[PDB]
């Protein structure tokens, strides 16, 4: 119940929302059908449009008008945005030369530069170049300010997940807005684009920027705008709030535009009809900048121009139907479109079986345009699993396609030509970032970055301490002239042991065998290798720090160094450098099944071969590859029981190709590489390192835990004329987190030679170093000659394998 008989007089676009049944006058009241009776008359004035004209200059103030051209308008803060241009001979902001903003130039009584976020729905990254001729205001922001070529959204690349990620710095799985449509089984309630339930606060987790600001004494404008409020009025409202007295004026504001998304869905991303929406958005930016200029705020405010996601060509005819794969199609509920989520229609149906659904959807048609996954098997870079609102069964849909349950769903709902929602590495889903203002750099291009990072930066721009989030604070310091955040490296929690030779061969009863029963020059030489004489070649960036309490040993060898966990009975990490000149060799016949006890490590803290023999499903591989040994004598080190890890035979096909072929290929292409490899255990799919008591699978009959994933971090010199091991400058990295699966069902062409499918798998499971850090509790690149913020940027880099 709204008692809509109250009034909005003196209350138009009030910042504090009032409680029912009192009627509302805020920028969202329309959306709740809760505005006072006189809201439209008083607060949504339209009379005479949005622009001054020569004939209105110096007019008598008529309070009916949308905006004002009277002499008093500037001090009242309600001039049309083009007032000084039409009536005082000033230039539009866009026509002025760019001039560096070295310091904020603010009116008296401003405590900090305000921040205005100008958010545009569906603004694909390539619009900045492709629409540059029709967007002169945006192009001035872009060229004069700080810009990225693109900004990566989160998955799913839908509106609400991305807007809320912008607000919180959180992955969708953590903030809880995991799609534009959702069912929460704990609440037994649904969230939809239309309707009321989405306004309930229990959907929205973490702490959005407006709440962070308010809690720390920084006033905020309301970020959400009812659809019917025209853009011109949103801009005039922001400019009016900026004219409030010091103790009432917000420091942070957001504008939102439903364009170009709205048109993009109708016409496709580059439909000829798209030119006008882009023009109109530019015009709106121009109104804001002219408005700020009139108020003497154009060299005071920091402006961010940002999108939520891009837009792809998608038509009705590119729909896959689940009714073409499943006989039982009426026993499931599908969330459809550019992703798929499946659950049982009825929780009372005991016959429903996700395994049988997954198998009926796996590699069934030759050009099949979706791939099913249990959510825990999705690429870890998506961070899309740890929420009860994410259904166990997920369909990753190819770009340009839709999935639906039955054909009747698609013609009883062609209309549309654009959509979005796909994997966040897809080029067409990328969006924009420009920062302009005293706190941003001048005429500076920055590399692409993820939208999860922006919350920290917005907090930096406002002098706020961010709530805990998934950004890496400091990784965007290179965007900023000042207000940088200067983090310290986390402290190492566990120091390593450095064991020497402590065990005789006959103390080991591991069931292992090796044909290895085979000189003072080379006896001293190998002792020095065991004490760490080559460690500077193979450990280029320092040893990784262990950020949790555990017991581990550093093990040195000729060709590799490892941090060996006494708790998990395997390395946490193995580090080695392969030069451009390195040779690949085979595993000699006499060593095929060789596993050797490590006399530095107790039998009790070692794996054993008999467990692998007994376990009919599980085999083993090596972290440092025997294929890349520096010499026949050094190769023996690769067969130590301390370099062994559990591997399903299906995974060994992947791993062996990586080790035998791809490492050398990368060393050839990049002028040497340093590789750090290791296991990951994430049985609860939260993206974080499991403790021992979370492990769900062991090698049969043993205490040897089975990894859920294997990582590798492959680092070289960004200047590829310098070898990886003698690099003076910035680094280059690529990483992966491969799922450790007992089949290759994920790869539809896996019956073919590994040269036709392994690399494609590895690209799909590309990762950030930071993702590996979360998953392992390790901190990498501790000892470089580079600035810590630069290393933070490096750790957030994702190699996407998309063309330009
Ligand atoms: C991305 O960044 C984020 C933010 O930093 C990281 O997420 C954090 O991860 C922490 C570790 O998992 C997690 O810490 C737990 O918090 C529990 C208290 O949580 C409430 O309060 C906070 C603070 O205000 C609030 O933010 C939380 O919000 C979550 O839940 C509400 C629903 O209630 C949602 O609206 C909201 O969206 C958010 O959901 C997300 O997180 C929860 C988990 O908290 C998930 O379940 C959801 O799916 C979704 O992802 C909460 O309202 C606290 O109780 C936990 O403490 C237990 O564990 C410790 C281990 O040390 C143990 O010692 C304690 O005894 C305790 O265990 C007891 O409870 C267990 C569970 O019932 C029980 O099994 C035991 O037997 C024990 O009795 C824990 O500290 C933190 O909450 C989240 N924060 C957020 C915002 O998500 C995230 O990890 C980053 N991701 C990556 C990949 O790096
Ligand atoms: O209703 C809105 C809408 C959306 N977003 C906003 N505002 C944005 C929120 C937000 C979050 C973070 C940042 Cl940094 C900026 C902004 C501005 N306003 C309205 N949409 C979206 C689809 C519908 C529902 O009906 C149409
Ligand atoms: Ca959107
Ligand atoms: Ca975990
Ligand atoms: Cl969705
Ligand atoms: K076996
Ligand atoms: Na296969
Ligand atoms: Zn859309």
């Amino acid at each position: 119940w709204t008692a809509t008989s109250g009034s909005c007089k003196g209350r138009c676009f009030e910042l504090q929302e009032v409680g029912p049944p009192d009627c509302r006058c805020d920028n969202l009241c329309k959306s709740y059908s809760s505005c006072c009776h006189d809201f439209d008359e008083l607060c949504l004035k339209t009379a005479r449009g949005w622009e001054c004209t020569k004939d209105r200059c110096g007019e008598v103030r008529n309070e009916e008008n949308a905006c004002h051209c009277s002499e008093d308008c500037l001090s009242r803060g309600d001039c049309c945005t083009n007032y000084q241009v039409v009536c005082k001979g000033e230039s539009h902001w866009v026509d002025d030369d760019c001039e560096e903003i070295k310091v904020p130039e603010c009116p008296a009584g401003f405590v900090r530069p305000p921040l205005i976020i100008f958010s545009v729905d569906g603004f694909r990254a390539s619009y900045m170049k492709k629409g540059s001729k029709v967007m002169p205001n945006i192009e001035k922001l872009r060229s004069c300010g700080t810009h990225a070529p693109y900004m990566r959204p989160v998955y799913p690349t839908k509106t609400f997940p991305n807007l809320y990620t912008l607000a919180t710095g959180l992955y969708p799985e953590s903030h809880g807005i995991v799609g534009n449509s959702m069912y929460d089984p704990v609440f037994d309630a649904s969230f939809h684009l239309r309707g009321r339930e989405k306004f309930n606060h229990r959907w929205w987790g973490g702490q959005p920027l407006w709440i962070t600001a308010t809690k720390q004494g920084v006033r905020a404008g309301t970020f959400f705008w009812s659809v019917s409020i025209p853009h011109e009025r949103r801009i005039l409202t922001i400019l009016q709030w900026l004219s409030l007295p010091d103790n009432e004026r917000p420091s942070v504001y957001a504008f939102y535009s439903e364009q170009p998304d709205f048109s993009g869905h109708k016409y496709g991303p580059f439909g000829p009809e798209m030119t006008n929406p882009l023009r109109e958005i530019d015009k709106t930016v121009g109104q804001l900048m002219d408005g700020l200029k009139q108020l003497r705020l154009h060299r005071c405010v920091n402006v961010i121009f940002v999108g939520d996601h891009g837009m792809e060509d998608v038509t009705c005819d590119r729909t896959e139907f689940l009714s073409n794969y499943l006989t039982n199609v009426d026993d499931i509920t599908l969330v459809p479109g550019t992703l798929g989520r499946i659950r049982a229609k009825s929780i009372n149906n005991s016959k429903y079986d996700p395994k049988t659904i997954i198998a009926a959807l796996t590699c069934k048609k030759p050009d099949q345009h979706f791939k099913p996954y249990m959510k825990q098997h999705l690429p870890k870079r998506l961070h899309y699993a740890n929420n009860r609102r994410i259904e166990d069964i997920h369909l990753l849909v190819d770009r340009r396609w839709h999935v639906a349950r039955k054909p009747l769903d698609v013609y009883k709902k062609c209309f549309f030509q654009g959509d979005h929602g796909f994997d966040n590495k897809v080029n067409s889903m990328q969006t924009v970032f420009v920062g302009y203002g005293p706190t941003f750099k001048y005429r500076t291009k920055v590399p692409p970055f993820e939208n999860i990072e922006l919350y920290n930066v917005m907090c930096d721009l406002l002098g706020l301490k961010p709530a805990p989030n998934n950004g890496t604070h400091g990784s965007l310091n290179h965007l900023l002239r000042t207000n940088t955040f200067r983090p310290t490296m986390p402290d190492e929690v566990s120091r390593p042991n450095y064991p020497g030779i402590m065990y005789l061969q006959s103390e080991f009863d591991l069931g292992c065998t090796c044909d290895d029963k085979v000189n003072k020059l080379e006896e001293l030489n190998k002792r020095l290798h065991t004490k760490g004489s080559t460690k500077e070649r193979h450990l280029l960036y320092g040893r990784p720090a262990v950020l949790y309490r555990t017991s581990y040993d550093i093990l040195y060898h000729t060709d590799f160094e490892s941090g060996y966990s006494e708790i998990f009975l395997m390395p946490l990490w193995t580090s080695y450098t392969i030069s451009k000149q390195a040779e690949v060799s085979s595993i000699p016949e006499h060593l095929t099944n060789c596993v050797r006890p490590d006399v530095r490590v107790s039998p009790g803290f070692s794996q054993n071969c008999l467990a692998y023999k007994n376990d009919k499903q599980m085999s083993y591989g090596f972290l440092f590859p025997p294929y890349l040994s520096s010499s026949p004598e050094a190769k023996y080190d690769a067969f130590l029981v301390t370099n062994m890890v559990p591997m399903y035979p299906a995974f060994k096909r992947v791993w062996a190709y990586f080790q035998r072929v791809l490492v050398k290929k990368y060393a050839s292409e990049r002028n040497g590489v340093n590789v750090i490899s290791g296991p990951i255990f994430d049985y609860n799919y939260d993206g974080l390192r499991d403790t021992e008591d979370e492990i769900k699978q062991y090698v049969e009959g043993s205490s040897i835990p089975v990894p859920t994933h294997y990582y590798s971090i492959i680092t070289s010199c960004l200047d590829f004329t310098q070898p990886a091991d003698k690099c003076d400058g910035p680094l280059s990295v690529s990483s992966f987190i491969l799922p450790h699966r007992p089949d290759n069902d994920e790869s539809c062409n896996s019956s073919e030679d590994e040269s036709k499918w392994v690399e494609e798998l590895m690209k799909m499971h590309t990762a950030r170093v930071r993702d590996i850090e979360h998953l392992t509790g390790l901190d990498f690149y501790r000892k470089t000659s580079r600035s810590y913020s630069e290393i933070l940027t490096l750790k957030t880099y994702l190699h996407t394998y998309e063309s330009e």
